[PDB]
């Protein structure tokens, strides 16, 4: 037959179950020296037991129910798996063992309200597919079970796990973490999910540092191994697809080592497991994050499981091992001795200390199913059938794959007003709640909290709710945790490259001096445009800076009024001899040449006040043959009057004045100089000078000047010794000299500096050049003339020669 | 009672069979309409059928033998599977009957070959450990069936996929790649297989592009996702783990893609199939590189092969069907009539035409173990047998359980003279070997040569060979591909960032100044120390340049001829006057004074040699009181000898040396100069040059010496007109001037250069000013005492 324990009632339509009352079978290794017998089971499962109430209470309802199969009832035969596929088979060996006479007593089964674990289900799916047997599961939610090429008659009434993973990769996302470990369970359930979630949390650019395998018989080695690969790392937050039958252990180890500080993300497998929500693992698993299922309403459902009794429960074989689990005693059929007539309120455990319905109303809403196809085959109407010809089924010769063809065609509203329908794949999809781990004041024990909720039906990126504020991290703690690889580098720091490390793992390196960095997280240094440079924090870069030989400058101002003193001497000068021109020592120097002299001693100083000022084109055209005009003006205007006609004195001044002219139009017009914008020498400033564009020509016109200076000077030197006019020759012979001297010092400057030096020594050297000539030729007549000696020269010295 | 189609015999101890004589079934989408009917199986598998064949081969050996199992004959039950579970599933019910009805005229099966596909022997497993029936299988090698505590019947002769997923990381390595996708078969052996690469490939730096699943019953929108993910990447090497039914979809569909230039890494499944190794697939599938099992011999087994017939062969019900798919005829119980006379050699198909038996020589041996552990069973002696008290196991009534305890402590020797003995986990260890796909010049089929091994045995890094002159790259190449993400940086350049790519992608950004780097692939420029500057390709950095006047450098020997001609001169008027001492022209002014006038002007020549040469604390602090103590010196000397000046003379002298000595004291306490080498002026220039501590101590030792030669003007210029000592006075002034004049003429270079012309200018500045000073005085009074021997001295101003 099978199990000896069980629970089963007969009936026109018999139902079979498939229940956990127990957590899992002895450790036993078998060496095979005798005959190898059946293995025990250890750790009741009063969850379990609760299930396998639900739909009893399930069954009796419909029975009693006149308007949904009236005049036929529904038996049941529901056995235990203890988490075990070799359990699970040998009931399932029972439930196909009528339909195995025909193709190869116990009444044949119709259908199977199915397992909990996803290896369990694939397990019996794969036996159960061959007779056509439909099975519809509870709570098993792997991925692998919508492929209904190998699975063809598997419903559920959960959803499957991808919707979840992605919802914990949106959590991450939305808490701005990067850096994250996992560990999955080492079966159907665990790795697909999180396979899922690795290719999830891929193309949101986040890090995995690690990735483990847990199972419910792992060794201490393995569990160390774990333990150690958790410990030497820096991430904080931890993934975890497991149960807490195969999470129990590690959670014991790492209590047991105290290991604090973690981020824990929870599956719905493990998010309410009272083997780990323990009062003494709270400085672990504190603060906990999880997912939970829709909550639903049976209405007397409570008063019928506070019903139960070890002596009235004919049907129920499972009601003495409760009673004796729950009240530790024990049952003498006719540790102390069981009474009978103790009180369930009195012993506080899992059976009804609860505050939602999840997956109780999961298997409720299976059996409701079933029922309701049944109905559908009983309410047909001949020619409108879902069969060939639109035949109808038989009610009382009804099969298990016309069973399953109304269920794959269902669609009925439930007692709280929705509709259910299954699609292609056999599966109903819902919404998920998100709850965090609490500590009660009244009590000490782990409180749920729901903090939000995610809609599956939304849209993309708008699946995901959370109220941070209701969310305490660790269980006290107010402030969100740091869960990234490394630091944000700030404003002028760059991202450097660490050898072997994934890009989630950076270094921050400066920029450089030509380029800046205004945001976080640069890849790369920005170069500004030509005209500025780089700031000092390198946040920004700014102006570059001009410079030039300006006015409101001390030292320009300084050169103005030089230049002005200069201008005002000669026009004294000019003054004086324009009130003397009828006395003797001004008629026997030529009275108009002084004149001429003195006019372009004027223009010479006005042509320094050229240099000063920020270059234009039109300044750069004059500037330089401004000073060579007059110079040489002035130096024809001497040389006349030198010791070896009247038109002539003024033919030899306009004709080297005309060759002066002459040069500098042919040099002008064919190649003119103009302004040039100067970075070159320094990156940071940036230089305004001129160009002259012809280095020939201002050698020329420097070559004619010290040629005719040159000439005087030799014509000069030849008669110094003569004493008329009071030593003309001499006085003449210094100012020559002065200009020599003073240009040939200058030329070093002129070699080396290169900024708005360079203006200044020309200014200098110009204002040098003038005085010297001046005050050489004209100062020691203006003496006598007036001052001092009134009328002692003024006429006879200068009348005798 | 079961399958109908089966091969069948009866003996004293029957063992069981799965094999895969189809592909696998018809895809009828089933509505249920009607109660459901059998699948039909769909596409005939030679190869599967010569591996049924090496069962009965072996049996019949061993029936034969009359060494192993005497008195004692073997049957067996065998069944199709068809590569699906539902078939397997029926066949695993019959083995298994009445045992359960023991539980709650069927012949007892003690033990069963295992089956192809590791999701079809998981199913068989799960079913045949709970009446624990021993299972060897010869090809499932997936590492999920180790696990003990969830198979507890369940052995292979075939080693698992670890060493396999950790040899194709190897070869990755080896071959020097980073950008790899990867492809796997959506059932229990290609995820973990993927798996186990995936993490072997994380820990030795290579980075994945894609990565894809696939299966026999994808429908077109899976394979076009598929082969438009393939078509998007840059990743020219692929590694699949997979078999040939699940792989022909997405080959198919590249092939009429036309897609080329692929490096394919196979596993052992499908690394050689038929179905992906046909001629017509060449120019995608060219060039593969897979593996291999280790081939073993079976000395009789072609001959049993070619005689099979459809009417001899009573006990083998797959025969007839297997003479009907080679002949394409019909048997008699629109395809012509069979007969019982044709040649199995004509018609060429893999059940005869192979090179090497691998999988065969794996159910060979799988029954052969079966059979040594019966064979152990029977010769157990009393005492010392593995149960309770010792006591051994009877033959007459022998139980799977004891054959499992048996298998499980079993060692033996086989044909080939190897030990067979399977671990704790019911496994076997062995080696591989590498093949490449090449083209028959001659048949124009497709050739398996082997390149290389992977010794298991061996340590870790020296498991791997590979014979590379041996590797033609898509079929007619012998350049190894390029499958990175990106070039190598060069010599003068360091990596960079990329967002949102893995590291394996990056961009080559180049060095800045003062910073270089030389490694091929590096990532951060390194900064050289101090003294030292970049290159121009910032690969290589070399030392920069240290400026100075220098004594070799001929501007410093023409300044050393100059300053020692002029020592020189000094030395001809000092002899002249020194034998001249009594003469009238030397007695005219005091030649007391003349001497000491002569040795300052050597003292001032020689000043100007402190200048030259490599600065140094002691040098520097030394340059400017030689040069002022000596120059005021001479200074007193010329002026004390002027119209009125008035022993006192040489009081006066001394007495203002004396001044400017002790304000060149009070400056050398308190901020004495020192030598510096600059930086900051220039980047790959070093100068060497001084501060002058404290500024206004030098302008007091300025202002003094100009003020002292100021006051010798004036008091000469008054009396610039009296015909004495030749003119004396006429040549004072001109030395002032020529003094003043010098320094005046020099102040804008001085104040323009900062580099290593300073010192030049400073020492062709003192060279000036002593040479005017000496010739103005002495070169008249020399002019007629050299020649006119005594014309002058009796009567120079009357002497
Ligand atoms: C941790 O790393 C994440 C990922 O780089 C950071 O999230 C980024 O934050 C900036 C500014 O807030 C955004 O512009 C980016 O779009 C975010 N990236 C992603 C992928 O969302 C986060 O700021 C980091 N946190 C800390 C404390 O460094
Ligand atoms: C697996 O392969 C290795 C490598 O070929 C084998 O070791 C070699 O065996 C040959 C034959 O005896 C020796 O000549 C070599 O010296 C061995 N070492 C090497 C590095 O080649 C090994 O025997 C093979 N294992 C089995 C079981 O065949
Ligand atoms: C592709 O990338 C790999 C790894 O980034 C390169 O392998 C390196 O090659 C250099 C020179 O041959 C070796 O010094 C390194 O040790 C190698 N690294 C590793 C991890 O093996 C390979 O050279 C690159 N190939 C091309 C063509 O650029
Ligand atoms: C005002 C002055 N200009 C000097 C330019 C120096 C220069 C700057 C750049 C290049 C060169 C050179 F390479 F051409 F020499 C020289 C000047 C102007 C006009 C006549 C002059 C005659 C005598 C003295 C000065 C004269
Ligand atoms: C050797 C010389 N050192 C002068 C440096 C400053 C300077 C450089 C160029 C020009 C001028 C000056 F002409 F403005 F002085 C000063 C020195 C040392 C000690 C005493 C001196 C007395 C007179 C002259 C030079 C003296
Ligand atoms: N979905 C889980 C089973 C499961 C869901 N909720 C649970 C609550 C408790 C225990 C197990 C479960 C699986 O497939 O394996
Ligand atoms: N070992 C493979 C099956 C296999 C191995 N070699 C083969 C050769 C041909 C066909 C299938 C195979 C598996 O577990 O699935
Ligand atoms: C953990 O860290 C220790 C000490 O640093 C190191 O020796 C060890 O290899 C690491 N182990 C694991 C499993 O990470
Ligand atoms: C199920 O029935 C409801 C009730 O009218 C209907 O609105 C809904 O469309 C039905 N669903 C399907 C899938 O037919
Ligand atoms: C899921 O949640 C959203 C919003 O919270 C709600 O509108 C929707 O009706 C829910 N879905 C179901 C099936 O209750
Ligand atoms: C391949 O590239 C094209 C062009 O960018 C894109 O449209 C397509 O979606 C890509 N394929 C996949 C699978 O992303
Ligand atoms: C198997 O037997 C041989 C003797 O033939 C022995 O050398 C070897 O060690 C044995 N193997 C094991 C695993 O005991
Ligand atoms: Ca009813
Ligand atoms: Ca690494
Ligand atoms: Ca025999
Ligand atoms: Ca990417």
């Amino acid at each position: 037959y099978g199990p000896d324990q069980r629970a089963q009632k007969k009936g026109d339509i018999i139902l079979g179950g498939l229940f956990p009352i127990h957590f899992g079978v002895a450790a036993k290794d078998q060496d095979l020296k005798s005959r190898p017998e059946s293995v025990e089971c250890i750790r009741y499962n009063f969850r379990g037991f609760r299930w396998l109430q639900a739909m009893i209470f399930a069954i009796e309802e419909i029975n009693s129910s006149p308007a949904l199969l009236p005049n036929l009832t529904l038996g049941y035969r529901i056995f235990d798996t203890c988490n075990t596929v070799s359990k699970a088979l040998e009931a399932t060996l029972s439930f196909v063992a009528q339909n195995k006479i025909d193709s190869l007593h116990i009444p044949s089964t119709i259908a199977v309200v199915g397992a909990t674990g996803s290896g369990v289900s694939t397990a019996v799916a794969n036996l159960l597919g061959l007779f056509y047997i439909p099975q519809v599961s509870y709570a098993s939610s792997s991925r692998l079970l919508s492929n209904k090429n190998q699975f063809k008659s598997f419903l559920r009434t959960i959803p499957n796990d991808e919707h979840q993973a992605t919802a914990m990769a949106d959590i991450i996302e939305y808490f701005r973490w990067n850096w994250v470990g996992t560990i999955a369970a080492d079966d159907d359930y665990g790795r697909p999910g999180i396979e899922k979630f690795r290719e999830e949390a891929e193309e949101r650019d986040i890090c995995i540092d690690f990735s483990e395998l847990i199972s419910q018989y792992s060794d201490e080695e393995e569990i160390q191994h774990v333990v150690e690969v958790i410990q030497n790392s820096t991430a904080k937050v931890i993934v975890v697809f497991s149960s807490g039958p195969d999470l129990e252990p590690l959670i014991k180890e790492i209590v047991r080592r105290n290991i604090t500080g973690k981020i824990w993300l929870a599956s719905e497998a493990w998010a309410s497991s009272s083997l780990i929500a323990m009062p003494q693992y709270f400085h672990v698993v504190g603060g906990t994050i999880g997912f939970a299922l829709k909550a639903g309403q049976i209405p007397g459902f409570r008063e019928f499981l506070k019903k139960v009794h070890p002596r009235k429960s004919v049907h129920n074989g499972f009601a003495k091992e409760f009673w004796e689990e729950t009240f530790n005693c024990h049952l003498q059929e006719g540790r102390p001795l069981c009474t009978g007539d103790e009180n369930i309120s009195s012993v506080e455990t899992p059976y009804i200390d609860y505050t939602h319905l999840r997956i109780s109303y999961n298997v409720y809403l299976a059996v409701y199913s079933i029922a309701h196809a049944l109905q559908d085959i009983y309410t047909c109407l001949p020619g409108r059938g879902l069969f060939t010809n639109g035949s109808c089924a038989d009610i009382k010769k009804v099969e298990a794959w016309q069973v399953l063809k109304h269920l794959r065609h269902l669609n009925f509203t439930n007692n709280m007003g929705e509709q259910v329908t299954f699609d292609e794949c056999g599966d109903l999809v819902g919404n998920y709640s998100i709850i965090n781990w609490h500590l009660s004041p009244e009590d000490g024990s782990i409180v749920f909290k729901e903090v939000g909720y995610y809609n599956v039906y939304a849209k993309k990126g708008e699946r995901l709710f959370i109220n941070e504020e209701k969310i305490l991290w660790s269980g006290f703690s107010r402030e969100v945790p740091f869960s990234n690889c490394s630091r944000d580098c700030l404003a002028g720091t760059r991202k450097g490259i660490i050898e072997g490390e994934p890009t989630c793992c950076f270094e921050c390196v400066e920029c450089p001096d030509g380029e800046y960095s205004d945001e976080t997280d640069a890849s790369a240094c920005n170069k500004c445009p030509d005209d500025f440079w780089s700031n000092e924090n390198h946040t920004s870069c700014i102006a570059k800076e001009i410079e030039f030989l300006s006015w409101t400058e001390p030292f320009g101002i300084a050169l103005t009024l030089f230049a002005v003193l200069g201008i005002f001497l000669t026009a004294f000068v000019l003054g004086v001899f324009i009130k003397f021109r009828n006395t003797p020592i001004v008629k026997a120097t030529n009275r108009e040449l002084s004149y001429l002299l003195l006019f372009s001693l004027l223009c010479c100083f006005s042509s320094s006040l050229f240099f000063i000022g920020e270059p234009q084109d039109w300044t750069c055209r004059l500037r330089q043959p401004a000073f060579g005009i007059s110079f040489v003006l002035c130096i024809s205007c001497i040389l006349v009057k030198t010791n070896r006609g009247l038109n002539l004195q003024f033919l030899l001044v306009f004709l080297c004045t005309f060759m002066q002219i002459v040069i500098c139009v042919i040099w002008l017009y064919t190649a003119p100089p103009s302004s040039y914008r100067n970075q070159e020498l320094e990156d940071e400033i940036i230089f305004i000078t001129c160009h002259e564009g012809s280095l020939m020509a201002l050698g020329f016109l420097i070559g004619y000047t010290c040629l005719l200076a040159a000439i005087c000077f030799f014509f000069a030197f030849k008669s110094r010794k003569l004493p008329e006019n009071f030593n003309e020759a001499k006085f003449i012979t210094f100012s020559m000299l002065i200009f020599f001297i003073v240009w040939i010092s200058f030329i070093p400057a002129y070699a080396s500096t290169y900024g708005k030096f360079v203006s200044a020594v020309e200014v200098i050297a110009i204002l040098a050049a003038s005085f010297g000539l001046l005050a050489c030729i004209f100062f020691n007549k203006i003496y006598i003339i007036l001052f001092k000696p009134s009328r002692n020269t003024i006429e006879e010295v200068r009348c005798s020669t």
